[PDB]
């Protein structure tokens, strides 16, 4: 019973985001890579509709089965993991591009880009698009860059305190922060965001001034935030 699995998520009709992983933890460590893949085997993900996907192990108990495509949206996925049955649902595909050469945010909901209703006074004035959906954007300096790949959604918070240590830089060492983010949608483990930056609004849309996260207005990101659920995709490009 070594491959022993005790749980899964998504969980049992779970709503999750068209990225979602799915993410089998085992009982007790696999300490041994080379029997990695005998319990790869074991939790063989069969789900309907049929999907490809690869596994990464993210701790020597946990391994999680990444697809290669995006579930249906507004669905019920069927889930079988080593004869284990279950379920989950689906709400909107809602996905988030960002370029780091245009220096925008494009959000569409089941294909469909869309934004916030625009505010009759943001401040004096600011870079708007007139496009729906395009969110205008500030992305990593080239010293510390948002890097290009697919990722998802792994949790949403609010007010949550942003620390420069994670990037490298200590709190009180000159170049280092300590921020309070409002909105902070999280996108990798080591402390990649989307998030709200008030601070940083006169280069959305024109220049990439952030540490890594991908940095919109208050009210782009409230937006955003409130539309995305964990398992979305958040993809970064050229
Ligand atoms: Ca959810």
């Amino acid at each position: 019973y070594g491959f022993a699995v005790a749980s899964v998520l998504p969980t049992r009709g779970q709503v999750v985001g068209v990225a979602h992983p799915v993410v089998v933890t085992f009982s007790a460590p696999i300490t041994n890579p080379a029997n990695r893949h005998a319990a790869e085997r074991a939790v063989e993900v069969k789900s309907t509709p049929a999907m490809t996907g690869k596994f990464e192990w993210l701790d020597n108990d946990v391994v999680q089965w990444v697809p290669d495509r995006f579930w249906p949206a507004h669905s019920t996925v069927e889930l079988s993991v080593g004869s284990l049955s279950s379920d989950f649902k689906t709400g909107p595909a809602v996905v988030g591009v960002a370029s780091i050469s245009q220096h925008t945010f494009t959000v569409s909901i089941d294909g469909v880009e869309e934004g916030p209703p625009p505010p009759l006074p943001a401040p004096h004035h600011r870079v708007h698009f007139g496009e729906d959906g395009v969110m205008p954007a500030s992305m990593g300096r080239p010293e510390y860059p948002t890097p290009v790949g697919s990722y998802t959604v792994l949790s949403k918070e609010r007010s949550v305190i942003m620390d420069s240590s994670s990037v490298g830089i200590p709190v009180d060492d000159p170049d280092g922060y300590r921020l309070s983010v409002d909105y902070a949608v999280r996108i990798t483990s080591r402390g990649l965001y989307v998030h709200s930056a008030p601070w940083a609004l006169p280069a959305l849309g024109l220049e990439n001034v952030s540490h890594g996260c991908i940095s919109l207005s208050r009210e782009d990101a409230e937006w955003y935030y409130n539309a995305v659920d964990i398992g979305d995709p958040v993809i970064v490009q050229e």
